[PDB]
């Protein structure tokens, strides 16, 4: 990367926002996967949308790979730099804007977090429920169509983004949805915001994301269900949903995940494949749905619940912090998780195998899952250095996906492609599909600059 190029990216940014130092590189060339750490050859922070189109045009038209980093925390190697290049480091354009209580609607430029935002709206009735379990980008967020816990009940990052702001490949400016603009529904044109949401950084640079907030529930109850077995678990799930309870969180832990939280959160809960459960409502509502989940989960040898303001945060902080607490099972290990989303009433059958296959094999896993969307994660424990147990992980992550195709699933609820799912993708869409993307992708970034290597 030429001296002449640092100083024109100096030029936009200034010279304290752009590092080609090896430490820093090196922090900015991975994420929370096992992929390798391929370091970008600089890392640039644009401190607006002015100096992000400025750096994009810079590189687009020198040929320089460009790469979106939000707060790293994803799991497929999106911002690996394969092809070296600028990672855009995002997170200092960090303000709320356009609150819009009345209209349930907020914007948020990248640098804020769930955490940060759910903070700001503290005290007005209303609040943001996606969660991933990290500390992620809400722009982020948008880039890998991520979900979470509240899903089931609240949507995914899909249901709830209204309009992108867009830096595109070669730095002109898109409102999605229009400059400004956040309603319900539209039928204007084709759907832009949907495109861009779960693009992982490959058709452009999310500068702010347009988000429906909720009103916070009336009341709140969260409860933990320990069971006999994985089916009787599951079972219990697939028949909750059938029968229409709108229960705002149904989480799966298998005994082995259970244990591991166990072990990193100090919670004691009995080590066996368990359910996590929340329930929103009135008092009235709320014992209608306990009543009616009570006697599904009795029905498949579920416990009775032991009930979870203070025990609830710690409930689900475990939870969110399931990856971590398989990680420390084995220390110094990195993990590779799949991601499946099947049909749910073939869900009984995908995680009871994938249990039944991981007992099979030399290979360790823990199981957790947003299983009220028919859709889990196996997290697989790596050796950094055995290069004979990363390739049984790949090949146990490959046949799982290819499982949940050949039910009708998908291979990726939520976490994307990146590096890591890329065939299985040409696999989920076929010929057809796979060009159709493409041609998307082509027309966007016509000189393939934007994150390459990803997704397709
Ligand atoms: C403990 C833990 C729990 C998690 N739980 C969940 C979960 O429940 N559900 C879930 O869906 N994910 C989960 N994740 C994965 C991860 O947090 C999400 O995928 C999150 O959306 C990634 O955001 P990020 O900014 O950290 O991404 P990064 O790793 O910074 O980037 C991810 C990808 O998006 C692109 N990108 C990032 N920001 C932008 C932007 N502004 N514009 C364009 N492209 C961009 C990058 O180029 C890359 O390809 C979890 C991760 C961890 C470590
Ligand atoms: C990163 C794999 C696990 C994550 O998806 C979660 O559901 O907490």
């Amino acid at each position: 990367l030429s001296q002449d190029f640092v100083e024109a990216l100096k030029a936009v940014v200034g010279s304290p926002h752009v590092s080609t130092a090896s430490a820093v590189r090196e922090q900015h060339g991975h994420d929370e996967s096992m992929h390798r750490c391929q370091p970008p050859d600089a890392v640039v922070w644009p401190q607006n949308v002015d100096q992000v189109s400025r750096v994009a045009s810079l590189c687009y038209n020198q040929g320089v790979p460009i790469i979106p980093f939000g707060t790293g925390t994803g799991v497929e190697g999106g911002v690996c730099a394969v092809q070296g290049g600028v990672c855009i480091n995002l997170t200092h354009m960090d303000q709320i804007t356009e609150l819009n209580t009345e209209d349930f609607s907020v914007v948020v430029e990248p640098g804020v977090t769930r955490k940060a935002l759910n903070t700001h709206l503290r005290d007005s009735g209303l609040w943001f429920p996606v969660d991933p379990g990290a500390d992620a980008s809400l722009c982020g967020m948008a880039a890998t169509g991520a979900s979470g816990t509240n899903a089931v009940r609240y949507g995914t990052m899909r249901d709830n983004v209204i309009n992108l702001e867009v830096v595109l490949p070669d730095g002109r400016l898109l409102h999605t949805a229009g400059r400004g603009r956040h309603y319900r529904k539209s039928a204007a044109g084709y759907n832009l915001t949907g495109l861009f949401v779960g693009s992982e950084g490959t058709l452009g640079i999310i500068t702010s994301t347009t988000l429906r907030l909720h009103p916070a529930p009336e009341a709140t109850v969260a409860a933990t269900c320990a069971f006999p077995s994985v089916q009787a678990a599951v079972d219990s799930t697939v028949q909750i949903l059938q029968a229409a309870v709108p229960v705002a969180r149904i989480e799966f832990l298998d005994d082995v995940m259970m244990d591991a939280c166990n072990r990193h959160s100090k919670l004691n809960c009995p080590v066996a494949p368990t359910l996590f459960l929340e329930f929103h409502g009135s008092q009235q509502t709320l014992a209608e749905q306990l009543q009616r989940t009570e006697a599904i989960t009795q029905d498949n040898g579920g416990s009775h619940f032991s009930w979870a303001a203070e025990k609830r945060n710690e409930l689900w902080a475990a939870r969110h912090n399931a990856w971590y607490a398989a990680l420390a099972l084995s220390p110094g290990s990195k993990a590779y998780s799949t991601d499946v989303c099947v049909p749910i009433s073939r869900l009984p059958e995908i995680l009871v195998e994938t249990k039944e296959e991981i007992k099979a094999s030399k290979l360790t896993g823990a199981i957790v899952g947003h299983v009220g969307d028919g859709n889990f994660a196996c997290i697989l424990l790596v050796d950094p250095d055995d290069a004979e147990e990363q390739r049984r992980v790949k090949a146990f992550a490959e046949n799982l996906g290819r499982r949940a195709l050949a039910l009708g699933g998908t291979c990726t609820g939520e976490h994307g492609i990146g590096l890591g799912k890329r065939q299985l993708l040409q696999e989920e869409v076929g010929p057809v599909g796979v060009e159709t993307m493409r041609q998307l992708k082509n027309t966007l970034d016509p000189r393939g600059l934007m994150n390459p290597g990803k997704v397709l």
